[PDB]
């Protein structure tokens, strides 16, 4: 009675390999200081969630909900698999310059490899489906907070000094007048970027939001010479940047009613690998040499990608919304109605998964090809599928605690021959013709 | 009716020995002052909840959940266990050096062992079963709040001075601009860390966050020589570090729908045990000799571990989602249909455990094997199970009212014969022949 | 229908006597100034309520909750008791010094005893039973907020100073770096602390955390010498500590399902009573006496305890999780069935509490003893108990509107001899044997 | 069928007479200023809730509820009463020294009295009722938030003075630190203070909290001499202190299931009643001569109290848990089956509260006494009331569409002799036996 689904899992697993994060050991002296992997064992390992469904159930009229075929992709809760994963912890190599020098970068930091996003894209092979709708469902609309502050303060101020000079007063009067803004707002490690193209491709990236740059890792900015110690604040990285990160995102396509063909879908699934470096520079002044802390930007990231696709076939069954069964005829053991590629009706070997078997039975008693909704079982011509029409005789109604299948037109029973299993309207059985239908549920909705 | 279930709980005890956490007295002096135990009975127990299941019932089809085997390991409100436990309370001693000296430590304390960390890590023998969804979800996605002040301020002052000199008059302007930031954001003192290695583990590590470090744990950081007083402050290690741990967790695994052979889950449970080290450190300054306090980081830590493994046979009754019966020779007072090994159907005792002899009532009314859901009984050949396919004569009713089974194609009963139960299919009974059959749901989701 | 519990309440009254929480007036002097009570009628009288159960109701097969005996240890809103008392208000006692000195205590005030912590333990005679769960769940996982500043000042003054001197003129430029830091988090008066030592103990121990020592209760730390007044603020001592303390608090044991003997199950509840004392010690410093106040934190403490206890046998007809009927022999005014020690069956007067007199109607129908859930009672041999399988002889259905239970092999009705009770099977009565039984439902649920 | 209750309103009415409250005028000079009323037909008015029940109705087994008899004594939204009054507004007398002075008080303001505290007390005449639970559950644990702050500041100043003298530069170098430390709660102006001396008796007390002294009343501390105003801030004293006070509160007792006697429970309503006196101190100073102000909280306090009391007998039938109904000989116009002291039974004429003709119709259809539950009607003996016990002659039920009461046993009907009302058992009626009998509900719920 409820509408059916194509349900599927798909997994996307993709060990990274330890060449596929090798990078540079220093960023100031790439060519000098060799390469290191930066990750250990990086993983992709994520489950989607497919199903395939009509908006409505089969011949459902009037409804609110426009009638439309719908691909749903799911990354949530109950479906996510175990993530993405870069390191199980963060290390560090420091390099010095060969070189001595005065105003030149003398020492760096290389550390582990975070992930500076995690990028989803959703894309479609060609225009039969259009994005309806996602989750998240927008981008994020800042909310801020804006304080104004007006103040004036007034004083007086009154003093006796006593000495050996003599007595001496003083007075003093104060005005002071203050103005100050302030504004306020939230920020996350990690933000959620949607980013459509066009109907048929969306991308989330979550994006370093916080601490997005090495420089921001830095918990101290200058130093003395003579210090020689690690200046990033690893406390700063989160173990969403590198440990394990899964995705919350929903993805719903929509096809015409009357779409055909097929369609691929693709998801990439991709995090931005991003090597940390940091570089000490000395500044020589007069007055005090110090060394300034900073980090580099343009260092390079790596983006490893993962694809997963499927394909729909838009004339599915699961996309008439309706549940269909079979019409067994019950004399053989094992003999059900078969509609061929040009419509004629003969009687095969009962599949339980074959659509060509199916048929759904309507509000008005028809009994519809589950292949093809246009081809009916009509009693004025039972060897082809005729086209769905208002005609009497393409109505149908079991006979009450009986295996017996009635037309509307005539009252006459459907019938079999009890040697070849041809479809015939007889008034009652005989020696060569058989009244006994039985139907049962098919099962057409497994992904093929 | 509804979908069926194993359940059952695996206990972890594991008493920790007084030698598994004893370490040195110091740790500037370690091998001068001995060892000690840093705990008092610490013990680790926990009550792991394990469920069996499909991800639906026998025979559903159209649903929007996709066909799985499902394994769910639960540690939560519901079922828990006492815990992690090191101490019932924290204490220390102090060590001085043997030798006087200028510039060195002299003093140490050493405080009764903390949980640096709870992990619990999830393990598969196999790649058979995938993480599905877990509890935590996601590691956290921190939320930050940024502020911005910027301020101008404008101010006048007048003087008068009067003494023996002379009226003297000031007059003063000012002008101050200011500008600041905020950050703010929350911590606990201990993070979940989700770490996800590929599909087939996971870990979770409680880690020490606010107060990870001996060194934030002392309360003032220099002082007179003349103090001697313990520096750390306990009352920054709450009763989460020694005093009682539960973790709340859940993994969710699932198979293929066809998955086969077995696997086994191991779960590790463990307690990062960590000694407290601090010292005070002399400083001689010719203005003024003060002592320092110092805490040690490289001091050393010890995993106590205790390991849970059960074993998931794939083939197992509850996966297939269905509640099994039994079909009872009723002319006998203790026979049913048993399968062999080879499909053969013979009489055997009843065991309401015994799976070879539990049937699944589909909804075509097919009594499919329990134990091999591709077999059915078959009207036509009642010596051994047949494939499952649309055969009327696989299909069987109850008639009503009675302990009749009726075969669909041919109507006649299910009979037994009376000596040896050899089934087979009889229009009435006879004296050597019963028609009588007894079928009652049986309990074959122990866990085996 | 439902699940059946034994539930009973343990009222656990103890007055503390004067002699029991007296103790020294003096801290200083302890041996010069006697002793006094520092109650005032003490008493403890708290309520627990205990539930003993199945975890299942009876033969349910395929559940996701776990087979178990569950003992459940309840002190909540609905049942808590008046509660643990020490003193309607708090007084005071000052003493001063026999002999005046410079520099030393030369005051002292002892107030009123107040509770440093309430204990309350769960303790188990064996390992039969498991905690399986609590309520407080964990100790509390405390949340922190830092809040980190960064600011900047420019600041220009313009001063112009007119004299007999002549026109002076200033110029002043200012430039100011801030930076502060921010931890905000909740303590409470008193804080849960849980305490589990194995898999049997579990404490629970509300302990004095924001005003924990006599140091943190004076409202003024120095004062002038000829000041003499009370230094403790009596608002910081909340009626939570002497008025009245009520926990809430839950334990859950369980045993295995098929666990025997029995099991001592301990409760403690105590109160860590602690007098307050302070003192005022003289500072004679040549530019000003002054006296400062302190508390002292190694005085006596002395914990009043008041243990319950009660015994489960594992084997009560309540961890059957069925509800037992009894088999009225109806020809006798008073007979029932009842099973002896050695599984044989007589007709006796019948007893509503008799547990020997009490089977299950389960799922199969049959009727197994209440007492021994191995036994069934068997058409085949009605004179002893046998062991429960799947015998057709062993199951029994009532026939409809009458007072005759039927065996299922035979359809003979159990019937019982008009003289001696007697069972047998008989196709029909006669005038030695009658088929009358009458069932009703027997309360076994009394705690025994 | 739901759980029967007594249930009864208890009013609190208590008039304060003016000499009740009436208080010297002044503090400092009791004895000279005379006396005056410090209320305004000050009045005490509840309306307390009494609800006697069972904890569980008549003859439920295995609920998880123990048995019990409860006594519900409440104070709540639905049920409250006026409330306690004191005054309609506060006004104040002012009142000089006769004679003048240097160093002493020389004003006195007496304000109108307000309410220190209400105090209600739940008192019991004996102990066979425990106090099981009360609203407010407990005392109030105080929830605190902390708050840290460290931080630096550094500082450069840059001056340029020119005048007569010459050029003049100035360079200055600022370092501060900074620590500070925060502590919020929060406060009401009147604090329940719960207060359980034993397991019979509770008092709740609304406790003046935030402005608990005269002093802390005060608006200003200092004045001048010529300054001649009442220094009291009257709008820091709420309605709740005189207007109108209404508590909520409930108290729970129970007692054992078996408990026989009788019990007096005791409500103890009262108001501390505190006049406000405050005075002026003149302070002689050479510098310069003031006035200080002061609050005297050695001041006279009366309490004012109204007791109610009620008696419960724990043999009411209430306390059975069951809904009564009485046996009405129905050959006779007004005749109802009665029981007297020694068991025995007569027919007297009906009185629906009359529990000596009360029944409770239990589970196994038995007929048992209202005033003792150990007693049945026996089909064995019709002219004494009979033990219960598992007789088959115990047990009646209603021969149905009749006025027929037929007993189990024999399946004879009750009848009564046509003159006497002599019960007996009888297969069917004759002249002198009628066998009609009528039950209706009876109440005996009402406080006798
Ligand atoms: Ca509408
Ligand atoms: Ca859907
Ligand atoms: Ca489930
Ligand atoms: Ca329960
Ligand atoms: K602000
Ligand atoms: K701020
Ligand atoms: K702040
Ligand atoms: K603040």
């Amino acid at each position: 009675s409820t509408l059916p689904h194509v349900a599927f899992y798909i997994s996307v697993n993709r060990p990274i390999s330890d060449e596929e994060c090798t990078f540079d050991n220093s960023w100031l002296w790439k060519d000098e200081k060799g390469s290191r992997p930066f990750c250990k064992d990086a993983n992709i390992s994520l489950i989607y969630r497919v199903n395939l469904e009509r908006s409505l159930q089969y011949g459902i009229v009037g409804s609110a909900t426009p009638n439309a075929k719908i691909v749903r992709i799911s990354l949530d809760d109950d479906s996510s698999g175990a993530g993405i994963h870069l390191n199980d912890q963060l290390s560090y190599r420091r390099f010095g310059a060969s070189y001595t020098t005065l105003d030149a970068y003398f020492r760096e930091w290389s550390t582990d490899a975070i992930a500076q996003d995690y990028r989803f894209v959703f894309k479609t092979s060609n225009n039969k489906a259009e994005i309806l709708e996602t989750f998240p469902i927008d981008n994020l609309n800042v909310k801020y907070e804006k304080r104004k502050q007006s103040g004036f303060e007034l004083g007086v101020t009154g003093g006796a000094e006593v000495s050996e000079d003599g007595p001496k007063a003083k007075l003093e009067a104060r005005a002071s007048i203050t103005q100050s803004r302030w504004l306020t707002y939230n920020t996350q490690d990690y933000r959620v970027e949607r980013n459509a193209k066009n109907a048929q491709t969306v991308s989330f990236t979550w994006n370093r939001q916080e601490y997005a740059t090495a420089e921001s890792l830095l918990n101290r900015s200058t130093d003395a010479l003579w210090v020689d110690t690690y200046p990033v604040d690893v406390n700063r990285i989160s173990p969403l940047s590198y440990a394990s990160f899964v995705p919350k995102m929903d993805v719903i396509y929509k096809a015409s009613d009357t779409e055909t063909g097929s369609t691929d879908f693709i998801i990439d699934s991709s995090v931005n690998i991003r090597p940390i470096y940091n570089g000490a520079y000395k500044h020589y002044y007069v007055v005090g040499a110090h060394q300034s802390y900073h980090g580099f930007e343009n260092s390079p990231r790596r983006r490893i990608t993962k694809s997963a696709s499927f394909t729909v076939d838009w004339d599915h069954p699961v996309f008439t919304g309706g549940r269909p069964v079979n019409l067994q005829l019950a004399s053989f053991n094992n003999r059900c109605v078969q509609v061929d590629a040009q419509s004629r009706l003969t009687a095969n070997t009962c599949d339980d998964q074959q659509s060509a078997q199916s048929f759904i039975y309507d509000q008005l008693g028809r009994y519809v090809s589950a292949s093809n909704t246009e081809l009916c079982l009509d009693g004025a011509a039972l060897d082809v599928l005729q086209t769905c029409n208002q005609n009497l005789t393409q109505r149908w109604e079991w006979r009450k605690n009986t295996d017996e299948l009635t037309n509307v037109y005539s009252g006459e029973s459907l019938g079999h021959d009890k040697q070849t299993g041809e479809l015939g309207l007889y008034a009652s059985s005989n020696d060569a013709v058989s009244l006994r239908t039985i139907t049962a549920y098919t099962n057409v909705f497994n992904v093929q």
